[PDB]
């Protein structure tokens, strides 16, 4: 057996197909009793329907989440959050949601209720970023992990096919990914297992049928065991060079996940052969073109043209995926990261 | 030929890849000095490099436009606009920043030139929608209409395909609509033919090649003809079921537009097939059925159930349509609306 290390995230996860008809009883387990319930303009209406059956226990509703977690808007959010006399925020919706809700806990200390509806996983990490000044910045520590999340199934039904797509393909990134991490360990490497396993059954169900409920069961148990190794084990260079094209071009975030993660697990594959084979066996060949031909059957974007990338902005991104130094299995070197990107440019399939 | 009136209101459009490297040029024929630039936090660089490029010309960046043109957002802009002396706004970006520019000068007068990155057109309407206490609400008049439009292809590269693709048939939609309003006009109709033209043949050629510019000129003009018509004339059924079914089920705007759309002029074709013959024309011989075909082209989105609708929703959907009488061509029935969205919900081909 390799050395390893586990750590345990303290985690209170409800999971149940109507459960979010249980948010009073989650504010009152905490010792709570007024709630600021988040949500993006798309997701107004269910944010303000859940404060109405909330009542008493709901303090207000601040509806206004934004893309890439900006500092203006929080800083909005915790004076709604201060007037109110909240002593919690309950985050209804994905990824920019619970960005929200735990930039307001990094500034309040505020309780999270976090009520996911897409696959990011964020609801489980301990990791917040947020654009101030123009620049998007991250940081971790334990006054960011949410104390509670409601997972309710229903609520994903209407989650529309596109982005059901790649976003499960982003939830299956953190697991891919956390097969071959520096600090590693059987249960991440279990848990990235199951969640990989799930995605790859509940995906192609969810894509010709979204109001499955069982299927979109499968989807949200795969998300937040996926989430969960995110939050657990140290991520390389597929979430580097997302963050890096992402943050530099402006590119959708779950859309980045889908293009580059063939081409990342190929590159990785080269060095991790046995790490990622269970993912190869789950996808049923090389684990890089697996997962290309899964993410073609989901009918995912799989180029970066597609997302708007020039061929001129190739070379630069080679050089700034390069600029500073993480651990890999494979080392990161600027030709073959600029390899990849050619790649991941033209859609191609790995090799 | 029917009778008509037609109406313009003054703007100077500006049409050129590399235009926005002559935005001071701009200010100064206007005799204004004092610009406050505007964007969104995600392109507060581009806003601050455009700043830079201005000079003297700049008074402030202001970077926090958000989606829905917030009053609370509004009226820290229009504070920052006069704490810097300012006498324009130089709106940098998406419909959003555009959104911005108009509630500042709605509350300030101020003139507005508008560099757009997007499909959307509001940089030609004289609408405005604003929320505020969480109601959303709509106004429009001459005040409103930026001034200046400068429209600078390279800028819009790398607008991301899906993204083109839907908001280009919404922008398609003010076009369709157009041809059959109240008060159409041939202006308007020559405009609006020329937008679809324009649309038509720049989308696929933009889906293969998003950084073509010559595509990019293409289908930018088209987005521009399609807006303007938009403020002209008043839309009809396609339109107010786009606000009433996005806006109740809270679905994203430009996919409930490219899914709706041949249907809705599908509907209307049925009774007023020539004023939709131009359109028809150049998608093979049917309106709606040609829309539905030339959506598959571009990989837009087909159904309502892809969207996240559900089999539930389409009914108090089609009472909610029918709640406030509104003119078309073809009388709306609650009915024929409930047939309409069940046949949008299945993304069956009009
Ligand atoms: N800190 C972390 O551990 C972590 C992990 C993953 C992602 N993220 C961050 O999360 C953001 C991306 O999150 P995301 O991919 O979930 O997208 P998102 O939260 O940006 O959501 C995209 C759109 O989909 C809508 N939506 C979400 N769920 C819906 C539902 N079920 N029904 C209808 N509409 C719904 C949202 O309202 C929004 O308008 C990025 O900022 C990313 O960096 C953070
Ligand atoms: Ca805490
Ligand atoms: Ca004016």
């Amino acid at each position: 057996m390799q050395p390893f290390v586990y750590m345990a995230a303290p985690a209170r996860i409800v999971f149940s197909a109507g459960s979010s008809a249980d948010v009073a009883e989650e504010i009152r387990r905490l010792g709570l009793s007024r709630a600021l319930v988040l949500s993006t303009p798309q997701q107004k209406g269910d944010a303000e329907a859940l404060a109405s059956r909330l009542g008493r226990l709901a303090a207000g509703v601040f509806s206004e989440a934004a893309m890439h977690t900006p500092v203006e808007v929080t800083k909005t959010a915790v004076e709604a959050y201060r007037a109110a006399g909240a002593d919690c925020v309950v985050s209804l919706g994905g990824g920019s949601t619970t960005g929200l809700g735990k930039a307001i806990a990094l500034r309040t200390d505020a309780a999270q209720i976090v009520i996911p509806t897409t696959y990011a996983g964020s609801e489980v990490t301990p990791i917040l970023g947020q654009t101030e000044n123009g620049v998007k910045t991250t940081m971790r520590g334990p006054e960011i992990l949410p104390e509670v999340v409601i997972y309710d199934a229903e609520l994903t039904l209407g989650l529309p096919v596109a982005i059901s797509m790649t976003s499960g393909l982003n939830a299956m990134a953190h697991a891919a990914e956390a097969l071959y991490a520096r600090d590693r360990n059987p249960i991440a490497s279990m848990m990235a297992v199951e969640g990989l396993r799930a995605m790859i059954e509940a995906l192609p169900v969810v894509r010709q049928a979204p109001h499955d409920i069982g299927a979109r069961e499968t989807a949200l148990y795969g998300a937040w065991l996926c989430g969960t190794v995110l939050g657990a084990v140290g991520m390389s260079l597929h979430h580097k060079l997302c963050h890096t094209l992402g943050g530099s071009l402006d590119l959708p975030h779950a859309e980045t996940h889908a293009v580059l993660l063939p081409h990342t697990i190929a590159y990785v594959e080269e060095a991790a052969p046995n790490l990622l084979a269970p993912l190869a066996a789950l996808v049923g060949g090389r684990a890089g073109a697996g997962l290309f031909d899964f993410a073609a059957r989901l009918g995912a974007p799989s180029s970066l043209a597609a997302l708007g990338v020039g061929a001129d902005d190739l070379d630069p991104m080679a050089e700034l995926a390069t600029a500073n130094p993480y651990w890999c299995p494979r080392p990161i070197e600027k030709t073959a990261i600029r390899d990849l990107l050619q790649r991941a440019f033209e859609g191609a399939r790995p090799a």
